[PDB]
């Protein structure tokens, strides 16, 4: 589809058998999701933006479905104020910027 | 143009007669630039990102050309990790997400 940017580009996603809302964020290198208790191992990470850094848990090879488009890659989990789909997964669904 | 997301969507902008690089950031409501001298009146505001809130200077009705496309809108100036072009200007240049 085509998504205009008059409002936040929020879409439904499916991850670990849960449905959530997340932003398609070209400014996010990597996907970051609200605190959720995912299974399996993980590595600590720190990600920075406006205001400083937050600590997150990095899971790899996580399967996510975004508007029926499947992807699999890194998902960071932590106390983020918003769920964002980052470039690492936006590439996998063929998402482009156009003007 | 069409911009894929395998790398950061960085583009050259012209503001206050100066060239700079900036990130097209669909996850930003607002446009936030690193510290710089801008002619015009400004107002103190706060803006919050993933890591908390920062102090910025709000410049209204600023002319800014993004990748050869003119926009006139609000520009926040402050200690952001990187220049980001947010939706308030992305809408002006006709930018959409497509997959
Ligand atoms: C360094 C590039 C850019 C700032 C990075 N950010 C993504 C960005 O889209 C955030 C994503 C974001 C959206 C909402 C809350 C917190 C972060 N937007 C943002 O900070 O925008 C601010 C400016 O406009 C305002 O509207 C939104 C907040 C204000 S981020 O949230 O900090 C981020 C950093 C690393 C990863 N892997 C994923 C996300």
């Amino acid at each position: 589809p085509q998504i205009t940017l008059w409002k936040r580009p929020l879409v439904t996603i499916k991850i670990g058998g849960q449905l959530k809302e997340a932003l398609l964020d070209t400014g996010a290198d990597d996907t970051v999701l609200e605190e959720m208790n995912l299974p399996g191992r993980w590595k600590p990470k720190m990600i920075g933006g406006i205001g400083g850094f937050i600590k997150v848990r990095q899971y790899d090879q996580i399967l996510i479905e975004i508007c029926g488009h499947k992807a699999i890659g890194t998902v960071l989990v932590g106390p983020t104020p918003v769920n964002v789909i980052g470039r690492n997964l936006l590439t996998q669904i063929g998402c482009t910027l156009n003007f």
